[PDB]
């Protein structure tokens, strides 16, 4: 029980490789506790199937280009017996730490692993690592990714903003942004970290959480056009009443009702992926967070989810606490509506205290030709040892 | 005759700022040949209109600031006499200098300006300062502002692609990401620097000088995702026959044609105006065209474009030349063929032979509480003189 067990859950981030690092690294800095670091190749999947990445093989330089590179380096799924197949890999590869790299659904199944080994009579230490650009899981502060996807939409807002402004009088008057977002809207409000008072972009930021008033929008929208010269609207995938893509969709109802020459932009995945504007603060974490679930799995503990805890408000400050898995799930974190201005299209002062400190510092990765540099990993597998094995 | 004139037009660009700042400084530095540098308000409809901005009340660091601020800093019109009434303006406020920073039309207009002026012996001496994100200018290795786009193109098609190889065999497999360029595919060619060799993204490249043959696209589309696990395609809005907004349509084709999970973003407004990943080799030329078009007129030259020369493709080199306005217009620039792989839908190595070097280096600019600083000017207009005026 001395090798340990990596895997990503769910989607990627631009940061949830640097986690990766900060896992991998410390579990190196400990050739006596922890033997080799196997990655699960795209997921928990990689388990199910054996097919298991051995990351020993992998140079110290490649693993240090994990923090600067988005996405999956090992691969990710979606995919929520299988339990016992988890453990019957595992105990044949010597397998006695499992570093579970995920939203909520991926803590809780990291929870039922090691209740499961346990019965099974063969314990691993399972330590579940925070991940989402949803900042929705529960017992911590924010979650790594988010930080990042904020300060891309900040910036992504204000440099938009600026570029209206400069031709409203002639040309498009209404700018629309689709972001992410389905059920929470943390990631609209991070639009509105771009304009400070009111006047100022984002005129309207459409918050799932806040039931759309068709109405009281194209008021908003058609008195900030004649009084600021244009309008910018964040609106996030969530829109919906008690949905609507959603650009053109407002867009639409913008022209027919008001006249106004409008122009929108869908980000989709260039948010969660946009390492280069990645927040130095989320990146810290992202790496930290890595760090401390293979120090708690060394210190002995069990069935633990890293967080971030805020020591302090005023210059921002943070350090790594502890999470039990078995509560993770059947928790969220639903935006306070009292982040939200009672105008409903607006951000509050007490959401921007909670905000502008994630998206702080910048961490630009290195670039190599003009371009970001990337990891470039073998991620080679380990010999098979099972007798094959289908999944759902 | 000893103050200057200068003014934006067309769409903006992340850095036409920067030559707005390489033309004001440099204007600064020889007080006793040019007195206050003007601005037009929103561009030429401020010489129209009466609307000149005092930059002299504008401090050395708001100036400096303009290079590192995307779209136009004193606004800017499509607006295309009226040229009896530039001169009637300019010479009534002492307007010797014409530094119009633009698209081809403004070259013209600006070199027309030049004759009137003669005509009604009112010397002007009137020098263009190029600008196009379209890179179709003439007489010019590459067009200020393009540059930037390209990186931020190329930087974004990389991090998209590593998100979706990330989870293609669960996941997406079809990435489609529409980009700028209506007649002209030198934007949509800059995602092809993202992948260098064949199977690495982008699998495929829309362009506007390729008719769209669908029977190609879907099957070549179809043989990537089965061979590579996914395919990324990057369409410029341009994407046409003998049009399709295009990324959805698509994506539609794929879908019920191949069955296959897909996701599309359109970064319209953002390509060009994140400053934030901007070329380094961009703003450094975007400032020099324009502190070379306020050192051409010192030295008593006449209607001229200052350009862009490569005097070295190998370890590329470049400096600024000179072209007639004259000739600028009913010119322009085509995308060469022999640029566009034989598949029609990649870029061919003369192409990153052309582009590479354009996209060099990055100009991060300051960032002040998690976002780019950005100008911050005073814009106060002169006092009138006139008797008012009106447009068409
Ligand atoms: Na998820
Ligand atoms: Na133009």
């Amino acid at each position: 029980i001395k090798n340990a067990f990596y895997a990503q859950s769910g989607g990627v981030t631009a940061v949830i490789n640097a986690s990766a690092c900060g896992v991998i690294q410390t579990a190196r800095k400990h050739p006596d506790q922890i033997g080799k670091v196997y990655a699960g190749r795209n997921g928990i999947i990689g388990a199910l199937k054996e097919e298991l990445i051995d990351t020993s093989l992998e140079s110290d330089d490649a693993i240090q280009a994990l923090i600067h590179t988005p996405g999956g380096a090992f691969g990710s799924c979606r995919y929520k017996r299988e339990y016992e197949r988890l453990i019957e890999v595992f105990r044949a590869h010597d397998i006695g730490y499992f570093f579970y790299n995920g939203g909520g659904d991926s803590q809780d199944t990291a929870y039922k692993v090691s209740q499961l080994a346990d019965r099974m009579g063969y314990p691993i230490t399972c330590i579940g690592v925070p991940k989402t650009v949803d900042n929705d899981l529960p017992f911590t502060d924010c979650c790594p990714g988010f930080g990042s996807v904020a300060k891309y939409i900040a910036t992504s807002t204000l440099e938009a903003s600026l570029d209206i402004k400069s031709m409203c009088e002639t040309s498009t008057k209404v700018f629309i942004l689709e972001v992410m977002g389905r059920h929470a809207g943390w990631i609209a409000a991070a639009g509105g970290l771009a304009g400070q008072s009111e006047g100022e972009p984002p005129h309207v930021i459409l918050f799932p959480e806040i039931p759309f008033n068709r109405e009281k929008f194209l008021e908003r929208v058609d008195q900030c056009v004649r009084d600021y010269g244009y309008c910018v609207v964040v609106a996030s995938e969530g829109a919906q009443y008690e949905r609507f893509g959603v650009a053109p969709a407002l867009a639409n109802m913008v022209k027919q009702a008001l006249g106004h020459k409008y122009h929108w932009a869908v980000a989709d995945y260039l948010q969660r992926a946009a390492r280069h504007i990645a927040s130095a603060t989320d990146v810290e974490q992202a790496y930290a967070v890595g760090k401390a679930a293979v120090e708690m799995a060394l210190a002995g503990k069990q069935a633990l989810m890293p967080t971030i805890v805020r020591d302090q408000a005023k210059p921002y400050r943070w350090s790594i606490g502890e999470a039990n898995l078995s509560e993770v799930a059947n928790q969220e974190k639903k935006m306070p509506i009292h982040y939200i201005t009672d105008n409903g299209f607006g951000i509050t002062q007490d959401c921007r205290d909670y905000l502008q400190p994630l998206i702080a510092g910048e961490s630009f990765p290195p670039f190599d030709d003009g371009l970001p540099r990337v990891a470039k990993l073998k991620n080679q597998l380990v010999e098979k040892k099972l007798r094959t094995e289908f999944e759902l």
